[PDB]
């Protein structure tokens, strides 16, 4: 009788994996792992079951991003649709355009990936907000005074949203020659934190967050992380990986069980029997996921 045998039978199937500083995991601190899957560029998982993050090192926040802004086209080169997606085609252009400033005053440039957002401000005050697509490439610089009538930008052939952008809610009000669209536009913008072992992450993965909320904890408060706004928090770069042979039952309401009891094929875990088991094992109600594991039996 094995030393190590007996905690397999009694507490089931383990195995932690190394990963070398700085490299990222390929998958999510709970996601199913199979036997033979990398988890991670050089590791390798052996067997079935969840794969578990131990320690992470980075923690990435993709805070969400939302403003409201205009942009004018010529009405013939215009792809009326009620909602975009990134990437997508938002007019055709025949020949040059030049959008042209419907305000006066000093510009803000903030790029957007393949795209741009401009502000017009008049002393403390926010004039104008101006929507370019990819493609309209901007004529005028961050702090540049500009004049009602002066060309913005220009887009020579086709516009489109951000690879990483999204419109929806488009407004067009129509006008002779050109159309005045307003946007809502949404998009992610990442931010990354890195965890000395003195520091606990007290949000999981996938956890969505408000500003102010405290999303990494220490003993001293300029370590303390915390969110600048909303947002969903992910994880990176853990240390290791403890693979557990266990599937994972998530649950959206009430749990019908109890860390610690054995469970059989059937038998009920949460909402209602909703949630059933799959497997002989025991339980462990993870309630920082949401979820409820059970250990393989056998």
């Amino acid at each position: 009788l094995t030393d190590e045998e007996y905690r397999e039978l009694r507490y089931g199937k383990q195995e932690t994996y190394p990963l070398p500083a700085g490299v990222d995991a390929l998958v999510k601190d709970g996601e199913e792992v199979v036997k033979g899957q990398e988890l991670a560029p050089g590791v390798v998982s052996r067997m079935d079951g969840v794969a578990l993050y131990r320690f992470p090192r980075r923690v990435r926040v993709d805070y969400l991003r939302k403003e409201r802004a205009a942009l004018r086209i010529p009405l013939s080169a215009w792809v009326e649709k009620e909602a975009y997606r990134p990437g997508e085609v938002l007019a055709e252009l025949s020949e040059p355009y030049l959008f042209r400033a419907e305000e006066s005053g000093v510009v803000e440039l903030k790029d957007l990936a393949e795209g741009h957002l401009i502000y017009l401000r008049q002393e403390e005050e926010v004039v104008a907000r101006y929507f370019l697509p990819a493609g309209m490439t901007p004529l005028v610089v961050e702090g540049e005074i500009v004049e009602v009538g002066q060309p913005l930008a220009e887009g020579k052939g086709l516009l489109r949203l951000p690879r990483h952008m999204t419109a929806k809610e488009v407004e067009a009000e129509e006008e002779g020659d050109s159309v005045h669209l307003t946007l809502f536009l949404e998009w992610t913008e990442p931010k990354d934190y890195k965890v000395a072992p003195h520091m606990n992450v007290i949000v999981p993965e996938g956890a969505k967050v408000q500003a102010g909320e405290k999303i990494v904890a220490a003993i001293d408060p300029e370590e303390e992380v915390i969110a600048e706004a909303e947002g969903v928090v992910h994880l990176h770069e853990p240390a290791s990986i403890l693979v557990v042979k266990a599937r994972v039952y998530p649950f959206e309401d009430d749990v019908e069980v109890t860390t610690g009891d054995r469970v059989a094929p059937g038998d009920v875990l949460a909402d209602g029997g909703k949630v059933k088991s799959e497997i002989y094992g025991r339980v462990e109600v993870d309630l920082v996921r949401n979820v409820v594991r059970v250990v393989e039996s056998y």
